[PDB]
Order: structure tokens, then C-alpha cells, then sequence
């Protein structure tokens, strides 16, 4: 008989860092 | 024969929030 | 005799991009 299935793969890596914030308000 | 490959892993977590925005306009 | 267990599944896809950063400091 065929072997049993392998274990589920690893959880994916974290996504990339977000873009920089918008400019602050005038002061 | 060898068993089938395991399931694909879960999608990775969301990336970190982006860096702070530039300082606002003077005056 | 039964076949061996198969390879672990593929790594999960990379996660979504992080959110945009906080707004900059005031002027």
C-alpha cells in the first residue's frame, strides 16, 4: 500500500513591513 | 511507494506596521 | 510492507504586507 500522507507544511513567513506613515500635521 | 506530500502550510501572518511618517510642515 | 510517509507539505505562502506606519510628528 502507498505510505500515509506527510505532515502539513510550515506556517508561512511573516509578510513584509508596511509602507512609511503619512506626513504629520502642520505645527 | 512513498505517501503523498503533506498539505500546504497556512498563509503567514501579517507583516509589521510601517515606519513613522515624516514630520509635518512648519508654521 | 507499506511505503514510507511522504515529505512534509510545502511551506505556507508569505503573509500579507503590514499596514502603513503612523503619521509623523506635528510641524
Amino acid at each position: 500500500p502507498p505510505g500515509p500522507p506527510g505532515q502539513r507544511g510550515r506556517e508561512g513567513p511573516m509578510g513584509p513591513r508596511g509602507p512609511p506613515g503619512p506626513p504629520g500635521p502642520p505645527g
